[PDB]
Order: structure tokens, then C-alpha cells, then sequence
């Protein structure tokens, strides 16, 4: 909330300029601070609890600390005491304004070396410009100074400490946007660490340093810590042959896998880490030897289900219709039959093979569905569009449109013309789905996806201002119009269906040149032809066309994300003995019991 | 095989980890080489059957190969014994890691340098990486090091030695990425060449080292080749008169010449030797004297051809239908003419004369494209888009579909309205090979054929499935109506055609505003026109788009590389006295028997 913190910090530069010890700290004036520090309180404290040593420290005054510190050096121990600012002493803002000096007077004045700043602007939000952590030794491994590591250290700050999320220095070291000190200062980090060690530590979330930096999206960091794995068997000419570790990359006989964490991310920058070097090739290894033709056999299978079903579809039972044709504009010739009038004939008894294939298959696709929504959450299931959220809504819809078919078939219910097609188009625009395994059709999938929740949608409610104003002016035009000569517009949804198709110029404009039609239809079409039908459809036009320039750009990336998430689903789902574990044994060539692999580079 | 090659490398590093030899030689371990050297097996191999001087010059250890070779020397003259690296010396190994010193030694202790290192992972396929050949002077030619070459030359290594494939040095140094020092290797081995030459030796393909560099696209070598035979005659200011040897690039006489291998190769980049200094000159002489008008005199012929065939189609002799038309929905009123009444009248005998005609273009059509079938093979005939394999296809298929037609005529078969239309189709679509001999027209042609066989075939998928499942959709909610009211969807096939129709917007909405229609279609209908004609078909639009953009890119190069194979085609099949050898005639100006041609060039 910025109004708060504007009031707390309006409220501390007042509480500042009011008390003259915190006025001559924050100056740096040394004659007022000797006369207030030569006689009379040193512990006075501002809107947020800090002391003055604080503020000597807040504006960099390393001679006004020191005269602070000269007389009750127990203010080097005094933490704030406000929300806003939970513990934040004095050395937490000695290290931020990197002064090396201060540090080492705090911490020869004996100041907490594990004191934790649990304020409100020091956790990770986005209200909060940087999250650098709680202990000090979190902010001097973030600013970049390793001398102030060096000095915390040897005073004895815990390295192994965690913050209120969970987060160790080198998970706050990952998080920082200045990747290329930041692998230094890890490396300096590991080299003073030395149970389990600091790599294998994880947060609250669950996340080890290695899969928070592949959620992130850093891979320079990912990079530096591959680079601690890899093992450079021999190197022949341009040719080398390094020996990855896939420990922490396959993670087998794992509840979250990394590759699972990577793909499935907020973070637009992950898919990067798709890119690497040891992940790129593991990918491809369980695409191409089992995850290519696993999910062509479940393509086939798919499609000859759809097949059998819109067979059944087709032959559904109708029976002519017993009551009489009385309405002039009524053309319904033929009806459902009854349960007891169906399934006498042999063909009905194939229909009904056919019908129990079908609803198996919706009840395994409900069952196959089902429990990953209730595993990995219905906010990431049904919203990420690689993983093949959409998909999956308009798969379970399918599958109770189907079930919702039989219990209306079961109880002799008539109009099941509307679920049928509801489930007949939904299943066969399922079958894109299966269509992200091949290079060739993988990224036009994203590109009707992000035309559909994408320009679609920022574009109808315009489309439909204009079809609403538009339909209402040619109903109240042709309201005083005979129906027989011109019936586009005589009931208003009528009016608005047949103005929706005028729009998209799917149908013709409505003209009988035989009786006189009105001039405000004449006009009025003129000007839903320069405005709606020329104007603005031609831009949707070019907005689709921008959206398929824009995924076109980055379609390599794209599609080997969808190679990843369905390789890592269909690990996931089917069985152990389908899938070995990818890599090579590692314990039948003397090593240990890790899993490597082996990548044939040609550097120079 | 990626699986066994992984093996290989972990069971030898394996067997160099398990004996203590091949360990003391991996990590130049002199302590406990020189302990296990001085008292007990010197001939013991690992996994590959690869010696310790093999480990020792893997690892470029010096000092170890030195002392392994100390005692024991036959182990310089030991080759590999396995079957991924067979006769792998250690001449080759050290070779490649560029070690002098090592290579002298070697050599200096006897080793063999005329060892063939005939392993799998030393052959030419797309699973190494690298292509450096099998005698080491291959090696020291293709790494770049000038002084390794001079070594094994002095030596006695012979630079007119092939490889399995037949591929000699020269060869292997064409085939590298690095093609810039890769011209001084060749200038160094042709100066160390003193029979034929060894730019006269092919391979087990037939490729001379130039046909090879005109295959591969090799343009750096194609220009440090043709410096070497230009011949300057004047060079009066900003002239210069160079003239070129059409020796190699013209290649009259031959099965294949030098630009019909050019223009089909599997490679991109070989186009761009056809806009090389000689070439480009030498084709356009060749087209615009004498390939231009032989072309569009053929491309006059075949249009009055095609208009012969089709004012056969036209009259084709029609009679009155014999039988009544019984069924109201049936509107054949004429059928097909028997043998014996038909050929009748004088208009009948004028349309037998045109149908010879005919008959005899098509027998002459099949005469000229099938023994080029056999002659360069099927798959690359047909398969080559510059060449004109789908043309041929057409073509073919024209010929073959008139033939049907004469058998069917001759025959008195019902239903020649189906060959007669495929042939038309296909034979008139055919004039549009004649447009790549015009640079207004060439381009077209293939943004044409790369939006058919490109976004066509990866659009067409999900077209079919949305055609598939609306269809289904309106074939199941029109199942229950009248078919006389709206009669669009009424059968499946009919169906089908009718979204397909709706689809590309070429016909209107189906809508009968004086009957009931039922809902379902008014809001499935809604969904086809939101999702399929309004988002799928401007994305195929949008993709037709970037392909026309891409093939506009490059437009002359390539109309010029459909302009080198019209010519190599037109060259290859009329007869010689319509083609004389293009060129100065060289013998009778004082020269040799050599063919010249005179480029005079604008340099400074
Ligand atoms: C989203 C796009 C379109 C919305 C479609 C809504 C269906 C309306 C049909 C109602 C009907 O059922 O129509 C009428 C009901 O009163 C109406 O006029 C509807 C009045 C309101 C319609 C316009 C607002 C629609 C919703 C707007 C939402 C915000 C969108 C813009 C901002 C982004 C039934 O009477 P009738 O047409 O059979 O006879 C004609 C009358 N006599 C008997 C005298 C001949
Ligand atoms: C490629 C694009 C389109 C394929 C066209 C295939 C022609 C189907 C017409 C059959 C017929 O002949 O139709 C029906 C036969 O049973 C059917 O429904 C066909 C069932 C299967 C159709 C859908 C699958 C087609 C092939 C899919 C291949 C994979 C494509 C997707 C993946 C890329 C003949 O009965 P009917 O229509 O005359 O009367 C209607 C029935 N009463 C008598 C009760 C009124
Ligand atoms: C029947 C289907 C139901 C699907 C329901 C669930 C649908 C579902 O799974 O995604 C919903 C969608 C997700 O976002 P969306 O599809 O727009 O795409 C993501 C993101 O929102 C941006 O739009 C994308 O970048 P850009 O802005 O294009 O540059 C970004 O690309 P990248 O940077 O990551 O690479 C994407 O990650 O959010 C909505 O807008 C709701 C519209 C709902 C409209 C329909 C409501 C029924
Ligand atoms: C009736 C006609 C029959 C023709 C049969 C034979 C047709 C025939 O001769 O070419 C077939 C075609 C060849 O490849 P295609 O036409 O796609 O074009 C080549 C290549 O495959 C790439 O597509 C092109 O680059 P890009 O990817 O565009 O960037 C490349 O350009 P360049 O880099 O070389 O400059 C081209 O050399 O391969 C198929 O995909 C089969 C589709 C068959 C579909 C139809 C099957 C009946
Ligand atoms: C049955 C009729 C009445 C209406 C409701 C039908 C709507 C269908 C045609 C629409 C609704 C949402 C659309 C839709 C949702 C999301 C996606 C995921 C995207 O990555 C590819 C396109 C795809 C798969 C499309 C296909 C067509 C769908 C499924
Ligand atoms: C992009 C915009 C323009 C799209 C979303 C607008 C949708 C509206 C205008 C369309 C979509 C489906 C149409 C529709 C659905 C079904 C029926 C029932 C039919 O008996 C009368 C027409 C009627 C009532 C029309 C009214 C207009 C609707 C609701
Ligand atoms: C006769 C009907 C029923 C159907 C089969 C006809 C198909 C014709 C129109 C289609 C089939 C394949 C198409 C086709 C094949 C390949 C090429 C080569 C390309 O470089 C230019 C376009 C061109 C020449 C086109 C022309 C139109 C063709 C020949
Ligand atoms: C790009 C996609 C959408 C293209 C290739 C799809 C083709 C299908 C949908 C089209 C192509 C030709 C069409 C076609 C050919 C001929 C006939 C015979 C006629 O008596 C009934 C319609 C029927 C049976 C239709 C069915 C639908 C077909 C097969």
C-alpha cells in the first residue's frame, strides 16, 4: 500500500528534522552532535522505531556514527520497532550503502550479525523495488561487495540461514537482476561453505537453488551451476565430450520434476532454460526415442474414437414424426425414438458397440483428467497455455457432454441434438491438441489460441457495440415491413444473427428489387458497410495478422516448450515400464549411483 | 547410433580408470608411469583396443607419450581393434590436437603414416560431426596446422590417397566449415603436387574436387579454383579482360556436366555458384542466345497444343439420352456417343484429326519424360521444386489420363467427363512451367508451389478438423428437418462440400427466413463463422503472406537458378546442331583445345 508507506516515510523525515540529534546525524554536523552527546536521550527513536545511529548510518555518515557510537554503544544492538521496519539495525544499512568502514565499526562495537529484518518493505512483493533478503549477510552477498561478506563472515554470520520465505542467500542471491557479479558471489559463497550442503536446501515452496533458478528464468546462474557438473571426458581437437549430471535435471522418483517447475511458470524467461545445453539435449532424447511416437499412437487412437464417434453420431435413431405439420414455418419432419423403439436391429446393435466404446472413452478421458486438476491446482491445470489448459477444459466439457448424452438417452429425453453437437465440435477441436507434436503444426495451435483470447476478445466488445446498434436500427427499420418480402430483419435475435453475418459478409445483403424498400435501410447499410464491414474487419485483419507475425518470430521456442510439457506429462501419466530412465547407468562404468549424460561438442 | 557410441566412450574411460597405465598416461602422471615402466603389459588395450600411447596422446600429454615410447616403441605402429575406431593410430590423434612435438616424435620412432583410420566414427555421416577423413594427411590438411603437413610429406604420406568413400585430400579440405585457410591448405598441397593431376581424380560418386566444390556450395574454393585458371588479357585502366576456362565448368561431352550438378543438389547454398564470375556469364550467354527463344518457341507449341486439346474437349460428341428421366432429381439430358455414331460428319472428321493430334503430342509427351526417370532417378527427377518435379508429375499424369481417354473412347466406355476433366485441369495448369523462363513470371511459380507443398500441407490438418466436426454438427442438426427447405446439409458427403464451401466464404450462409430453423445451427453456425472463417482462414492468409515475402527475398536468385536448369534441360535434350559450345573456340587463335570465354569487368 503506497499511502502508508508515504505517510511512514513523510511521518520519519519529520520525526527527523524535529528531534536536533537525529537533524545533526542526518547533516553530519559534528558540533551540534558533541554539544547534544557532552550532556543531556540517547535512546530516542523516530516515526519507525529508529534510533540515530540508524539515521547516521541512512545518509552515509561514517564520522556522526562514530561520535554515536563513542557514547551507549548499545544502540549498534537497538532494532527499529514499527511495521513497516520489523529489526532493521544499524548494520543493515551500513551494508546496503556498501560502507565498509561502518560495517567493520558495527561490528567492533558488537552489533547482531544474526538479527533479522521481518518488516513489511523487506519481504518479496511487488510493492517492494528489491528483495535482498533478511540477514546481513543476504544483503551483502545481494549489493555486490565481497569484502563485507568476507568480514561477516569471519564475525560469524550463519550462511545457512532463512528468511520468513523460506529463502537461503544463494535462493535471494538467484532472484537479483545483475546476473554476472551475482555468479562470483555464489562461487565465493560455495567456497565458504563447507550435513547436507547449502545446494540442497530448500525454501518453504519446495525449491532447491538449482529449480529456482530454473523457474526464474536465469541462465547465467543456470549456466555457473552447470558448469559445477559437468565432468569434460576428453577433448579431441574441436571435438569434447562432457559428461552432464542429471540429478538434479531428470529428478526421478520425484513428486515435481524440474523440467515440470520450468515449463510451468509465471516467468516468461524459463523457457530460455528450454535452451541449454544438457536440458535441450535430454528433451530431445525423450522426444524423439518416446515421446514422439507414445503420443502419435495416442493421436491414432484419439482420432479413430472421435471417428467412431461421430459415426454414431451420425446414425443416430430418428423415427418420423407422428403429430401433424400445422404450423406454415415449421419443417420438423422427423423425431427421436424411444429407448424401447431403438436398438432392435443388428445395425442398432453395432450403433450400440459403438455408443459403449464412446462412453468408456468419456470416462476414461474423465478419469485421466480429472485428478491432475485436484494435483497440480485448477489455477495452473486450466491456465497455462502450453501445458494445454484450454485443451483440457474443452476435453472435460466433451466427456460430460458425452455422459450427459447418455443419462438424456437413458431416460428417453428429447434434444439431444444440442449436446451431441456441443460434443461433436468440442471433441473434434480436441483433436488439435495432439497437433503440438509435430514442428510443422506445433506453434499454429498458440497462434489461433492467442488470436482467440487474445484479439478476440479485446476486439468483441466493439464488434458488438456495432452488431447491437446496427441490428436495433434495421429492426426498427424494417418493423413497419412486410416479413415475406425481406425476413433478414423482423425479430431482433434474428436481426442480430443476420446483422453478425453481415458483418463477416458470410451472407449477402438483404435485397429485393422487386417491392420498394426503405431509404433508411439503404443508408443505414451503406454506413454498416463503410464502417463495420470494410473498416472494422480489415482491422481484426491486420490484428491477427500482427499476433501471427509475433508468434511466428518466436515459434522454435514455443514449440519446444510444448515438446517439454508433453513430454513431461506423458512420463508423468504413463506407466514406469513404457518410460526408462533417460541417461546412461552410471553404476555399471564404476562411477556413482548419478545419472549422466553425454553431449559431443564441436567448439573452434 | 547415439546409444552405443555413449557406451563406447563410458566403457573406455571406464577401462583407462580401472588400469593404472592408461590413468598414470591420462593425467601425466610421471611418478607412477615411470614405476610401472621400469619393472611388470606394455601391449595392454582398453575398451576401443586403444594402447596407453593412445591415452597419452589423447590427453596431450608429451612427457607420458615420451616415456611410454621409450620402452616398448611397435606401440607408435599399433592400431585400435574395435569397431567404432578402426586403425585409429596415435599419428592421428596427435595430429588432431595439433601437437608437433608429438607428431615428430612419432614419426622419428617409425610410425605408420599411410595407416587408414577406417572407423564409424571416422566415415562422413550426419552422426559425427566431423568429416576429417582416414589417412593422417587428411588430418593435418583439414585442422590447419602447415607444418604437420610438410612433416607427414617429407615423410612419405601420399596426397593422391582415398579414403572409403574415394575421396582424396583435396576433397576432404573442400567439404570444411572453415574455408578460409582452407584455400592456403589447397594452394600448399596442389604446390606439393608435382599421371593426371590431382584435380583430375574423382571419387566413388564421380565428382571431381571442382564438381565437388560446385555441388557442396562451397563459393570460397569455386573462386581460389577459377584464379587458377583465368588468364588476364588486358588490363587498360578500370578494364580488365579476364578470360576464363570453361574446361570444368562447361563439360561438353559428358553424361553430367558441371551445372546440371550444381542446380540438383540437396544443398542450398550451391545457387550461389550460379552467380559466380564464369558461371553466371557463361549461362547467360546460354539463355539469353539460344535457351530463351528455343523455350518460348515449346511454350508457343504447347499452348496451341493445349488449345487443340481443348476444342476436342469442347465438341466432344453428345446425344440425346435414351432413357426417360424417371427420377425428378436427376438432370442428365445427353450422353456420350458410341464409336460407330460418332466420326460422321466433316466437323467429326476435323475433331479425329485434332484428336490424332492429340494423341500424338501426348506419346510424344511420355517419350520425352520417361527414360529422364531412369536416366537420373525417380527421387531426384520428381523430388527437385527447381528442376520441375511436380511439373513432370503433372505432366506425366496429362499424358497418361489422354491415353485412358483414347481407351476408353476406343473402347465405347461410359464416363471419359472424368479423365477429359482431370486432363484439362492438369494439362493447362501445366503451361505454367513455361513461366520460369520469363523473370516477371518465374518466382511465381515457386511462392505457388512453396504455399502448396508448404502451409497448405501444414494448414490442411486442422482445416479437415474443423471441416470434420462442423460438418458433423450441421449434418446432425439438419437430420431431423425438411431437405427441400434448406437442403445444404442433408447428406454427410454433401455435408462436407457445404462447410467446406462455407469455409473459404465462397458461398453464402444457408438461410430460409420463411421457415423455423432450428437454434443450434444459429449458434453453431455463429461458432463456424467466429473460429473458422473469420480466425483460422486470415491466419493461412497471414502464412500465404510471409511465404510470398520469403520467396520475394529472393527472387533472382531464384528465377536465375530455374534459368541454369531450363538450360542444362534444354542442352541436355535438343539436338546438337541447335546447340553449338558456347565459347570462344581457343583453336584457332594459337591455344590449346580449350574452350574460353571473355569477361571484361569494370574494376576501380
Ligand atoms: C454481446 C452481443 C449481443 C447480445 C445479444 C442479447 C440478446 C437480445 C435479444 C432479446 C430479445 O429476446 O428480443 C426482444 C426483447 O426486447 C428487446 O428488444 C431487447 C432489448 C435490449 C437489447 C440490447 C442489449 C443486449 C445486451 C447488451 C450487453 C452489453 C454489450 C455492449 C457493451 C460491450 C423480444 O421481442 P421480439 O424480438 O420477438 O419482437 C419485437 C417486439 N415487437 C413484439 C413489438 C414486434
Ligand atoms: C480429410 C477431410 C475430410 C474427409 C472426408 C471423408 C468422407 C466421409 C463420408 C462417408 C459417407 O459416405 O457418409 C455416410 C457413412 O457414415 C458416416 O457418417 C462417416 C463416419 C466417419 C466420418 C468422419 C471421418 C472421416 C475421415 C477422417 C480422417 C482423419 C482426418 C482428421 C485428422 C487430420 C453414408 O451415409 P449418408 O451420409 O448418405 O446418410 C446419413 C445416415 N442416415 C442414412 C441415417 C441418414
Ligand atoms: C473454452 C476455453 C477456456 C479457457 C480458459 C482459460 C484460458 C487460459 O488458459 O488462458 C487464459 C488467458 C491466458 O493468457 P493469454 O492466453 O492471453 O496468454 C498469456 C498471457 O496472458 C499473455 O496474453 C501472453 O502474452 P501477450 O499478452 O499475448 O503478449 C502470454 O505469453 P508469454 O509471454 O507467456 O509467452 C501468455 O502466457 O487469460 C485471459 O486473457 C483470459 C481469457 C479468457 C476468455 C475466455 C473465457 C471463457
Ligand atoms: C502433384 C504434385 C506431386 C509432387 C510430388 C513431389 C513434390 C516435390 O517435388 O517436392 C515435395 C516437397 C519438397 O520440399 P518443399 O517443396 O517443401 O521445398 C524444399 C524443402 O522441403 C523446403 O520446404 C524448402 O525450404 P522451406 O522449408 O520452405 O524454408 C526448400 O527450399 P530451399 O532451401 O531448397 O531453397 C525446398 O528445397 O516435399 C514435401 O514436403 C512433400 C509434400 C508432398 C505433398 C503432396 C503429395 C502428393
Ligand atoms: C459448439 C458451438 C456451439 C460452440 C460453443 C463451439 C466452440 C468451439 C468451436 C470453440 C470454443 C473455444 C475454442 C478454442 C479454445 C481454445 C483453443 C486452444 C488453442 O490453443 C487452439 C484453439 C482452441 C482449441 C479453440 C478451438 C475451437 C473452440 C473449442
Ligand atoms: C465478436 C462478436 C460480434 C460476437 C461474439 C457476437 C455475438 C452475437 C452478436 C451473436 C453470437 C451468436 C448469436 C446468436 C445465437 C443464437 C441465436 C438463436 C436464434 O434463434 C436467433 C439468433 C440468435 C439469438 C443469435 C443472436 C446474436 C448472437 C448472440
Ligand atoms: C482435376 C482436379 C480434380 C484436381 C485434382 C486438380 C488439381 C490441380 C488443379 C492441382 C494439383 C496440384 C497442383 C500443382 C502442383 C504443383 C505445382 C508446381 C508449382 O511450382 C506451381 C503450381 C503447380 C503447377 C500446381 C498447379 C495446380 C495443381 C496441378
Ligand atoms: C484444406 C482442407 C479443408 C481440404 C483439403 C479438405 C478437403 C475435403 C473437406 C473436401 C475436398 C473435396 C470434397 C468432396 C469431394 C467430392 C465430393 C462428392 C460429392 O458428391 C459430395 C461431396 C464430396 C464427398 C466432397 C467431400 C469433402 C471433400 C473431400
Amino acid at each position: 500500500w503506497e499511502q502508508y508507506r508515504d505517510r511512514v516515510n513523510m511521518l520519519q523525515q519529520e520525526r527527523i528534522r524535529d528531534s536536533p540529534l537525529l537533524q545533526a546525524a542526518k547533516e553530519n554536523d559534528l558540533r551540534l552532535l558533541k554539544i547534544l552527546l557532552l550532556n543531556q536521550d540517547f535512546q530516542q527513536r523516530g516515526a519507525v522505531g529508529e534510533t540515530a545511529l540508524h539515521v547516521a548510518a541512512l545518509y552515509d555518515n561514517l564520522e556522526a556514527a562514530t561520535l554515536l557510537m563513542e557514547a551507549a554503544p548499545e544502540l549498534a544492538k537497538e532494532p527499529a520497532l514499527c511495521e513497516p521496519f520489523v529489526g532493521q539495525t544499524a548494520l543493515h544499512i551500513a551494508v546496503m550503502n556498501q560502507n565498509l568502514n561502518l560495517v567493520r565499526a558495527l561490528l567492533a562495537r558488537g552489533a547482531s550479525v544474526s538479527a533479522r529484518a521481518t518488516g513489511a518493505a523487506f519481504r518479496r512483493s511487488p510493492h517492494n523495488l528489491i528483495y535482498y533478503g533478511e540477514h546481513p549477510l543476504s544483503f551483502a552477498a545481494c549489493v555486490g561487495s565481497e569484502e563485507i561478506v568476507r568480514l561477516l563472515i569471519e564475525h560469524g554470520a550463519d550462511i545457512r540461514a532463512q528468511d520468513s520465505l523460506g529463502n537461503t542467500v544463494l535462493h535471494i542471491l538467484i532472484l537479483q537482476p545483475n546476473k554476472t557479479f551475482a555468479c562470483q558471489m555464489y562461487n565465493l559463497l560455495l567456497s565458504y561453505d563447507e550435513l547436507q550442503s547449502l545446494e540442497l536446501v530448500p525454501n518453504h515452496q519446495g525449491l532447491t537453488p538449482f529449480k529456482l533458478a530454473g523457474v526464474e528464468g536465469n541462465t547465467v546462474m543456470f549456466q555457473h551451476l552447470m558448469q559445477k557438473r559437468k565432468h569434460v571426458q576428453w577433448t579431441c581437437g574441436p571435438l569434447t565430450s562432457t559428461l552432464y549430471d542429471l540429478t538434479e535435471i531428470d529428478s526421478w522418483g520425484e513428486e515435481l520434476s524440474f523440467l515440470e517447475l520450468v515449463v510451468s511458470s509465471k516467468k516468461r524467461e524459463a523457457r530460455q532454460i528450454l535452451e541449454q545445453t544438457p536440458v535441450k539435449e535430454l528433451v530431445s532424447f525423450k522426444w524423439k526415442k518416446y515421446g514422439r511416437p507414445y503420443f502419435c499412437v495416442l493421436a491414432s487412437l484419439y482420432i479413430l474414437y472421435m471417428i467412431c464417434f461421430t459415426t454414431c453420431c451420425i446414425y443416430r435413431p430418428l423415427k418420423l414424426r407422428d403429430d401433424n405439420r400445422t404450423d406454415p414455418r415449421d419443417i420438423t419432419i422427423l423425431q427421436q425414438k424411444l429407448l424401447q423403439e431403438a436398438y432392435v436391429t443388428h445395425q442398432d446393435n453395432i450403433r450400440l458397440v459403438g455408443e459403449l466404446v464412446t462412453v468408456t472413452g468419456a470416462v476414461i478421458i474423465l478419469l485421466l483428467e480429472i485428478p491432475d486438476i485436484f494435483r497440480v491446482g485448477a489455477s495452473r491445470y486450466f491456465g497455462q497455455t502450453i501445458l494445454g489448459g484450454p485443451f483440457h477444459v474443452i476435453i472435460i466439457t466433451y466427456a460430460s457432454l458425452v455422459l450427459l448424452t447418455m443419462v438424456m438417452r437413458l431416460t428417453n429425453m428429447n434434444g439431444e441434438v444440442v449436446p451431441l453437437s456441443f460434443a461433436l465440435v468440442l471433441g473434434w477441436c480436441s483433436v488439435m491438441y495432439f497437433a503440438r507434436g509435430f514442428q510443422m503444426l506445433g506453434p499454429f495451435t498458440i497462434m489461433i489460441q492467442k488470436m482467440i483470447f487474445g484479439d478476440l476478445m479485446r476486439f468483441c466488445w466493439l464488434m458488438a457495440v456495432v452488431i447491437l446498434g446496427f441490428a436495433s436500427a434495421f429492426h426498427i427499420t424494417f418493423q413497419t415491413e412486410d416479413p415475406n418480402n425481406l425476413g433478414e430483419f423482423s425479430d431482433y435475435p434474428t436481426a442480430l444473427f443476420s446483422t453478425f453475418e453481415l458483418f463477416l459478409t458470410i451472407i449477402d445483403g438483404p435485397a429485393n428489387y422487386s417491392v420498394d424498400l426503405p431509404f433508411m435501410y439503404c443508408i443505414t447499410y451503406a454506413a454498416f458497410a463503410i464502417i463495420a464491414t470494410l473498416l472494422m474487419l480489415n482491422l481484426f485483419i491486420a490484428m491477427m495478422g500482427d499476433t501471427h507475425w509475433r508468434v511466428a518470430q518466436e515459434r522454435d521456442e514455443l514449440w519446444r516448450a510444448q515438446v517439454v510439457a508433453t513430454t513431461v506429462m506423458l512420463e508423468r501419466k504413463m506407466p514406469r515400464f513404457l518410460w526408462p530412465r533417460s541417461g546412461i547407468c552410471g553404476y555399471e562404468y564404476g562411477l556413482g549411483d548419478r545419472w549422466f549424460l553425454r553431449v559431443e561438442n564441436h567448439h573452434d
